[PDB]
């Protein structure tokens, strides 16, 4: 079912914070996502929207501010396959977020909103989440 | 074995850099080390010297500056054992290096030298490396 997973970042995040997401992509998976949000309310801003699309074969990055989406960036290829498990690392640095998918740097997303406003991680869509660890 | 391993970091490292080292501690291992050096010269300054000592059951962290070693810091116990594989994440943040071993925050080493001087990662001693990835 789709009740996204929600995880609080109490101290929030800073350069050096690492998010490790492990999961498995369902066989008929259409697409899933990972959002770094700035509040717990519906429609609060999203510092990062990472959205791997299996059906359209593309991975979309984007942010949402004041209620409207922004400049959508796309990554090189789709490092995910249906029925296969994956490990993603989202690394916050001073100039942006580094997305590492299974041992390879996949994309660098420069900060659009301030890192200090990020307060929670939401993982939703067509995905079997095994665990979310923050280091 | 695997290697008196060397990885050059031409542009250095910044907050948000992740070092992932995987390997095996062989059967009669005494000790091994992971060094973040400032140059290629022998006896180069070290921003970080991570030294698990299996023969004495301690994990030591230190730095080397201008040819002389600093004061050693010891971590909480030995999360390594002979005949067992391991995974270590050394994450650089704004105020120090976080050492993560076996999926748990193990120690935090406050910076002693500017992160900007680091130029090489060297892994050596009684260890059989699987891989060293820098993200």
């Amino acid at each position: 079912s789709n009740v996204p997973h929600k995880s609080s970042l109490p101290e929030g995040i800073r350069p050096g914070t690492v998010l490790r997401i492990r999961g498995l992509v369902p066989p008929n998976a259409s697409r899933f996502h990972v959002n770094l949000l700035c509040g717990e309310e519906q429609g609060s801003d999203a510092a990062l929207h990472f959205n791997p699309r299996l059906d359209t074969s593309e991975v979309v990055f984007n942010s949402k501010e004041q209620g409207s989406w922004g400049r959508e960036e796309r990554g090189p290829g789709v490092p995910f396959q249906r029925g296969q498990p994956f490990e993603v690392l989202i690394i916050a640095s001073d100039d942006g977020f580094k997305a590492v998918v299974g041992d390879a740097q996949y994309h660098h997303f420069r900060h659009r909103l301030p890192l200090a406003r990020v307060r929670l991680v939401e993982v939703g869509g067509d995905v079997q989440l095994d665990s979310v660890r923050i280091f």
